């Protein structure tokens, strides 16, 4: 008997009623599709904003689709904020996290870029670090196709993008990019394999993110459990930028970011650590269908104004 917000147990009663396949009984396209059409539902309708533009830059295996958003159509220096989104690095694009984003940059009032990586199966670990690192340092250099320049870059995604966050973070770390990583917004993300957990256990069925896609998004994704790329926990933490970590107290990978934020703590490194109670895996998506969790995003604001000064 875990605690439930009353409104986050009304989503859950109705994802129940839904029933319907797993991701891995519908095909790839169908899968996608109904991580669209969840978020489609769930989440709060985007803000507007001056400007909201799609580019690219230059990856290794080819050019990175990308998605500025900002509430400035003209803004001097200053931080820029790197997303990616989560879904396994299987599920996710640009429209499934777009709300959030223009939330973000609405909320921050900084520039944001989203990054549309490569997904797995078709391109397998490390394919989706790989993106998502070379368009941070793209970003990080000030290009003229942004329009903004950066002093610092913010990294910062949901589960699979929160795994990213934390990998890109530590990759620039060892080579740095033209500017620093000022602060770094892993939300419910998987730092630690969530395999073995209790967390995973005990909130394996139920609770938005199940047991079964994490198995779904493990066979796809085919990351080595010993490379730090695909579990970061593994990573040097003695120079992890200051740090926000979000999970949910109802997450089966609770657990993952709860070890992230220990580790840095063990490394002397400053963190705020926001465990938000009664509510799952996904929280920052599902804002119109629980109202309460646009609180529990808010908090996430205030933690990164806090920690930017
Ligand atoms: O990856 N996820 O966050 C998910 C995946 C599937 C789903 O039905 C809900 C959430
Ligand atoms: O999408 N996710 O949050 C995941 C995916 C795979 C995994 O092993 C743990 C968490
Ligand atoms: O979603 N994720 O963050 C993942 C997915 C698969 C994996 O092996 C490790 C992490
Ligand atoms: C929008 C998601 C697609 C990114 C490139 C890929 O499919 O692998
Ligand atoms: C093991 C999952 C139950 C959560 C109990 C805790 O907060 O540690």
């Amino acid at each position: 008997t875990p605690f439930i917000r009353p409104d986050m147990k009304a989503f859950l009663e109705a994802i129940a009623a839904m029933a319907g396949p797993t991701l891995a009984e519908m095909t790839l396209e169908e899968a996608r599709a109904s991580y669209v059409a969840l978020h489609g539902m769930a989440d709060r309708p985007a803000r507007e904003l001056a400007v909201i533009r799609n580019l690219s830059c230059p990856g290794p295996a080819g050019d990175i689709p990308l998605r500025l958003y900002d509430a400035r159509e003209s803004r001097e220096a200053g931080p820029v904020i790197t997303f990616y989104h989560g879904g396994g690095f299987v599920i996710g694009d640009l429209d499934t996290h777009h709300n959030l984003c223009t939330e973000i940059a609405a909320l921050m009032d900084l520039p944001v870029v989203a990054v549309d990586y490569r997904l797995a199966p078709e391109h397998p670990f490390p394919a989706a670090i790989e993106d998502c690192e070379a368009a941070t340092r793209w970003v990080a250099s000030s290009p003229s196709e942004l329009g903004r320049t950066a002093s610092g870059v913010i990294p910062i995604g949901d589960a699979a993008g929160g795994n990213a966050t934390i990998v890109v973070s530590q990759l620039l770390g060892a080579k740095p990019a033209d500017v620093p990583v000022v602060l770094q917004v892993p939300i419910f993300p998987l730092a630690s394999d969530a395999v073995g957990s209790a967390s995973l256990e005990a909130f394996a069925e139920g609770f938005v993110l199940t047991k079964a896609s994490i198995e779904f998004f493990d066979t796809a994704y085919k990351a080595d459990r010993a490379d730090p790329r695909g579990f970061p926990i593994l990573g040097d933490h003695t120079a992890a930028p200051p740090t926000i970590v979000a999970t949910a107290s109802l997450d089966p990978i609770r657990d993952s970011g709860r070890d992230y934020a220990k580790a840095l703590v063990e490394a002397g490194r400053d963190v705020v650590y926001l465990e938000m109670e009664g509510v799952t895996h996904s929280f920052t998506n599902i804002r119109a269908a629980v109202p309460s969790t646009q609180g529990d995003l808010e908090r996430i604001i205030a933690a990164m104004k806090m920690m930017l000064g």
